[PDB]
């Protein structure tokens, strides 16, 4: 029982005890031609029927990536590993449905980070059944191919396009299409919200036009589709296509003739081979992601966006108080998770050769000088709070605002947050504060599972995250408007003003981080 | 009547009704022999004795000098221009006594600016007379040479051998030391207050061992040594040289070869071509001025600053609120004393071309990006702001910050002003506001006088202003200690306090400009 049917079948879901109540879930929906053999590295092929009954109540195979074994037993890097079986057959859906089965529900569409080589729906910090039961949205969720598998690109060849997995996330939505109406939703109501490559993934569709139609809304978390890890320039994605041929021994005389012998490849090897595919690999280096292909992305996403070429819709966008603690731990010289990394002047010079290894000499001496402007001249943690800003604002904060400006100079309503709390159940140091990804606990209710043991307080951040989260999909302003609950204003880009997020209370501020903003957008472009 | 026995002969002096009291003054006392002919060019000589009696009633020749004829007729430009005979017979100074004649009295040493091109010191603007009234001080006024005649430079060479100006305000020097006793002066209780150009003179005898015992302590009045105008390189000295002679079809085979034909040409022949003698002329160029000769200085004053090498003793240094403004008026495109000279921003890129010509084309957008962070966006005069801004921060605010600070870093007294009140008598539109040279008439008293109809909230500010220079002049503190009125903190390099000076209130701030000043000295210098 609990049988929905599809365009290609009847599914079968379960029923969940949810706080005192049932969702109904569907985990492990295909909706695509597994891409296996002659169809690796090319889009996702449109399913046929299948016949009988496909059990869906099981989380679906992982996307074939690298996992993080950096700590080994540590809580804070792993929970960010696949917890499902990795496999090139891994195109499918999950479905969280309130019961009893709602009319014209609105969707959330979920997409995950994971700098485009990691990441999967099937998280439990990913979880939708809270969101289903409190909010009584329809929440869906998608595996998407990452690395090589999903971005290698050739452009104009249709064996390896490249794009791939962006072209994953656009077939789930037009499944959404054609499908949440049995399950009880509205297609003409559907919100996509992401975080980090999840969120540069929501603001690409913005930038579709083959996107525009399956989807009414998007929320962008710490991550933009402008910000400088986003996109790569298509001779950078071909160079990195040849060098990881050239690595595994497939390079030839003709293109087909390079995929054809990746083709023939062990998934394994590729994954071997995809950090070497880069001469100089920063923390934040995209080994392989989103280009311009031509088809999903005709220009780059700041040409787009000075010509207004973008869905004209109400934007939800926000990023953390620390966003660049964790790229710190990666590969920056002085900086661990077991003690306070206190940095001298030079390894913070030696930091930003890390972060920025093409900008000249001179150019390091400008980022030096803008963020030694010391409050006290004497904070032992002086250098250690500039490299950690420098990593946030240039890679993050700054690319969200200009996002969320050229929204606002299109006449489209945008609403921007801060999210300041560190979680009690952050397993990572103090020092590192409101990490990068540790407000998605709180925005699928986390906190609401007393079995967990976060606190009152957060509770109550979280049921107001989700309310707004929600109220956003479901009508397009992020507000409560008469309980005389605190007014998330419109983001303008004139005043700028946004809403913090935090246990405390939520207050009104206005144009976050605009001197240090205004360095990288006005100075540092002129090197 | 009215005798001093000086050691060079006797002198007979005036009488003056100041203020219903008497001033004795001394005007035009010789204290070198005339530089002339022979003596053109070289350091000043000592006098021999004279007979008779030297009628030292009447102000003397002013040293020649390029008189400025940019607004005919305009007060606030003719002002600073010689109102006696110019000629090359100028090595004379003033002595006012305060009457009845006084015993062991401070004595105050006036040495003038005017870019080191310029200059006299029988301006009524620096009539002492009203200093040796009301605060019983012995005030001493010099000429010295100026342009060519007083700086033309050929290192080592007892011919022209450069800071040959600086050497007769030195003399001067030795001559109060020799004489200020007949006259009821302590030789030991002297101070330097000079202002511009006579502000750097003041600093360049701190930093020349020769002039220790000459004086006790300092005033800088909108001025330093280590001000970017103030030396130039000894090569650069040398190669002006070569080009006036060039200019002047006396180029030689021979050092002193140049000099004897130099020594032959009328010095107005001189003077007409000072002017042509600098590739690229700022209107903050120096012409002729001091530079490392080896004799009076032995390093540039940066040099000898890091190293401590000065003289030990208190100072008080200060500037004015718009100390750029003056000159964005001689030579800056777009600008003028007839109109409120709202610039673009175009505009403000040329001006920083007339002011900065040897830094890169890099280098200039680096001084906008620094100087365009608009409070208000829209403020029609944002550039002509800031281009005012930049020249008085780089030319005479930071450096005179660098050189109060390099004094409190070596333990010595130092007291930092800011003037910051507009005279209702000053001539130049309201835009330039509290300008470069403005604040001389209120430290030599001229709003006491109140036939020249200041405000009484002026004579109140010139009042105090006078006890405070005079009193750090006998004291080395210029504050009344008891009679609770503010109290003028030591200027430390750490807190930087220092005060305010206008009709008002005298308020106590701290860390002056760090901002701007911050680049200028820790990016600027890497271009
Ligand atoms: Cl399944
Ligand atoms: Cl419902
Ligand atoms: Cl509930
Ligand atoms: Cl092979
Ligand atoms: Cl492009
Ligand atoms: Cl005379
Ligand atoms: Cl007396
Ligand atoms: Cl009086
Ligand atoms: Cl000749
Ligand atoms: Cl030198």
């Amino acid at each position: 029982d609990i049988i929905i049917t599809t365009k290609n079948g009847k599914v079968r879901g379960m029923n969940l005890t949810v706080f005192g109540g049932t969702v109904t879930a569907f985990l492990g929906i295909p909706y695509a031609q597994p891409p296996l053999g002659r169809l690796r590295f090319k889009k996702p092929q449109p399913l046929t029927k299948w016949s009988g009954i496909w059990n869906a109540t099981k989380y679906a195979n992982s996307c074939m990536q690298n996992i993080d074994t950096s700590f080994p037993g540590f809580h804070g890097s792993e929970m960010w590993n696949p917890n499902t079986d990795l496999s090139e057959d891994c195109l499918y859906l999950n479905v969280w449905i309130p019961a009893p089965k709602p009319k014209n529900a609105t969707v959330m569409v979920w997409i995950y980070g994971g700098g485009f080589q990691t990441g999967t729906s099937s998280l439990p910090v990913y979880d939708g059944k809270f969101l289903a039961r409190v909010e009584r949205v329809i929440v869906v969720s998608m595996n998407y191919r990452v690395g090589a598998l999903g971005f290698l690109a050739l452009p104009g060849n249709p064996e390896a396009p490249g794009n791939m997995g962006l072209f994953d996330q656009q077939l789930a939505l037009k499944w959404v299409q054609d499908n949440i109406a049995a399950f009880g939703g509205d297609p003409n109501r559907v919100t996509l919200f992401g975080e980090s490559a999840g969120a540069a993934s929501v603001s690409l569709h913005l930038l579709s036009p083959g996107s525009h139609p399956l989807f009414t809304r998007a929320i962008l978390q710490s991550g933009s589709a402008n910000a400088p890890w986003a996109v790569m320039s298509p001779e950078e994605a071909r160079n990195r296509t040849l060098n990881l041929a050239k690595l595994l021994g497939c390079s030839r005389e003709n293109e087909t003739e390079i995929i054809k012998c990746l083709r023939n490849k062990d998934p394994q090897e590729i994954l071997d081979n995809e950090a070497f595919v880069v001469p100089y690999s920063t923390p934040l280096s995209v080994n392989f992601g989103p280009t311009v292909d031509g088809d999903f992305l005709t220009d780059m996403p700041d040409t787009l966006l000075e010509l207004g070429q973008f869905k004209k819709t109400q934007i939800l966008v926000g990023v953390n108080k620390d966003e660049g603690t964790a790229f710190l731990v990666y590969g920056a010289p002085g900086f661990s998770k077991d003690n306070d990394s206190i940095i001298t002047r030079k390894e913070f010079q030696e930091g930003l050769k890390v972060f920025f290894p093409n900008v000249s000499e001179f150019g390091k001496e400008s980022i030096l000088f803008h963020y030694t402007d010391w409050e006290d001249e004497d904070r032992p943690e002086n250098y250690r709070d500039a490299l950690a800003e420098v990593v946030g604002d240039y890679f993050f904060i700054c690319p969200a605002l200009e996002f969320a400006k050229k929204y606002a100079e299109h006449g489209n309503n945008a609403y921007f947050y801060y999210f300041e709390h560190r979680s009690s159940k952050l397993p990572w140091p103090e020092w590192m504060g409101v990490m990068h990804g540790y407000e998605i606990e709180f925005v699928f209710g986390l906190p609401l599972e007393r079995r967990l043991n976060y606190t009152k307080e957060e509770e109550i951040l979280s049921r107001e995250i989700m309310r707004r989260w929600a109220n956003f999909a479901k009508y397009g302003n992020p507000n409560e408007t008469q309980n005389n609950s605190t007014q998330w204003p419109v983001f303008k880009p004139t005043e700028q003003k946004y809403l913090t997020l935090n246990t405390e209370s939520s207050r009104i501020m206005t144009k976050l981080r605009a001197q240090h903003c205004r360095f990288w957008n006005s100075f540092f472009p002129k090197v």
